[PDB]
Parts: C-alpha cells; structure tokens; sequence
C-alpha cells in the first residue's frame, strides 16, 4: 500500500549473525537473523510461538541459500550483561527474571516445546527490562497428540546441562529445562556458575551433592532462594521439583520487589 515500507536498514551486529533493523520509513526496530545454509526447525517451532516472554517472530525471507529470520529487537540486551561477576544482581531483580523465565518455560511446555538450551546468554531483556526466552535453534518437540516423547539427544551447554542429559540413555524433556533455570537463579544470585558439568567427577558437583553451601556460590546466597535452588538442583529428575511446586515456594512468593517508579510530585 505505502510504497518502501517493506525496506530495512541493518543498521549495527547484535551477536551466522544476529543484525539490527531499522524500517526506512516506520523506524521500527526488529532483529534479523542471517543463516548460510536445524533453520527448518526453527522457523516451524518459531510460528508457533505466541507470549509475552518469548522473543517474537514476525516472519521468514529466503534469498537464494540465506535464510532470513525477522525476530523481535530486545534493547535491553542479554541478561548476562546485568550478571555482575562473582557478585550476581540484587535479589528482587533476580526474583522478577526467574517470576518471567518461569512464565516463558510454562507457556513453552504448555505447547508441548522444549527450549534445550536456558542460559543468560539466550535471555533477552526488552525497553521496560521483559525478559524475553530467544534462539530456538536447539529447540525441539517433546509432546504429540498428547504423547511424550522421551528425549536422547546431547544438546545445550554442559554448565546448564541437567546430569541425567549425562548419565541417561533416555530422559524426560521438562525436568531438564527446570535444571537449567535453577543454573540461570545461581548465576543471578552469585555471579558464578556452580560447575564446569553436573558429573561426580567435578569436584565442586561432588560437593553440592554432600550439601557443602558454606562453600562458593552456595555461600553468597541468602538461606530463602538457597532453600529453591535445594529443591531444583536435584540429581535425579523424577525426585526434581516440577514448575507448579516452584510456583508454591516461599522465596518464589516473598515480597521483595517494587513496580517500576512512576513520575511523581508533592504538595
Ligand atoms: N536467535 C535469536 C535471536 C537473537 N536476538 C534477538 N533479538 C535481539 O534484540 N538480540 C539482541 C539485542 C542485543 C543488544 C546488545 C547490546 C545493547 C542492546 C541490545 N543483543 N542481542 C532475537 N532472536
């Protein structure tokens, strides 16, 4: 209708490549991901997706041998970047992230979809700090006309990785999601990540497991989201706590956090 509205400008490199777009006459911003041809994958778990604590998808373009994913742009950056080292984050701020990773998580396994891959990096943060759950690269389907499929596959980032992924032939999709979330709640507690993999052969694993948390990261961590991360860092997954346990929890449900300040003035 509106002649050039279908033109963007990449304007700057985000993180293939990740690139900014800006609409030449609207000026609305969208991220835009180049692949050089797991893409076919993405694009049909992407149009599924529909929540606000999902990176949103508006759509595809394939040029030749490049495909093209039009992605939301999160200005806030990655989650990462707010992750002081071997500090963390105050607590209410982690609270509102995990209260958001958690809503994202529910609606993801609600429509049968398993991330695979929950870590800082891939937690987007947008204008009013929404995070956003981005990259469904490693993404995959573990619940069909209702049946679920247990998973086999090695995928995601060994600090991240649940130990069954590890030790199991076989495993079930959500609790290894569930782990992952209780790694990110560490990392925004402590500022560290716990482990270089969940396996005896790790040292600081073996020592989690013998409830040694008067020891880094465990120390920096006040007894209340400690007392959670007791409850989802557990080794074997049919004992892990489930999202609607998580829901339930004290420290999940403690008053911690004030709204965003809103202009004000006296007299
Ligand atoms: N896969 C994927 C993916 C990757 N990025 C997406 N969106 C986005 O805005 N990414 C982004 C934005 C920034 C950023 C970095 C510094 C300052 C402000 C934003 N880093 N990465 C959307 N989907």
């Amino acid at each position: 209708a509106v002649p050039f509205v279908e033109d963007w400008d990449l304007v700057q490199t985000l993180g293939g490549e990740v690139q900014l777009a800006v609409n030449r006459v609207t000026e609305e911003a969208v991220a835009v991901k180049i692949v050089d041809m797991n893409i076919k994958k993405e694009i049909c778990i992407n149009k599924m997706l529909n929540h606000e604590n999902v990176v949103k998808f508006y759509g595809h373009r394939r040029e030749g041998n490049i495909q093209y994913l039009f992605l939301e742009y999160c200005s806030g950056g990655e989650l990462f970047d707010r992750i002081e080292p071997d500090i963390g984050m105050p607590e209410p701020d982690a609270q509102r992230f995990f209260h958001q990773l958690m809503a994202g998580v529910v609606y993801l396994h609600g429509i049968g979809i398993t991330h695979r891959d929950i870590k800082p990096e891939n937690l987007l943060l947008d204008e009013r700090d929404n995070l956003k759950i981005s990259d469904f690269g490693l993404a995959t389907v573990f619940r069909y006309n209702n049946r679920e499929r247990l998973l086999n596959k090695m995928c995601g980032t060994l600090p991240y990785v649940a130990p069954e992924l590890l030790k199991r032939r076989e495993f079930h999709a959500e609790p290894v999601d569930v782990w992952s979330c209780g790694i990110v709640l560490t990392a925004m507690l402590a500022g560290e990540l716990p482990w270089d993999q969940p396996s005896d052969s790790c040292q600081e694993y073996s020592d989690w497991k013998e409830k040694k948390t008067y020891l880094n990261p465990w120390k920096k961590i006040d007894s209340a989201p400690l007392a959670l991360l007791h409850k989802i860092l557990v080794e074997n997954p049919s004992a892990r706590i489930t999202i609607p346990d998580i829901k339930k929890d004290r420290w999940y449900n403690k008053p911690l956090k004030k709204g965003a300040k809103r202009p004000r003035v006296t007299s």
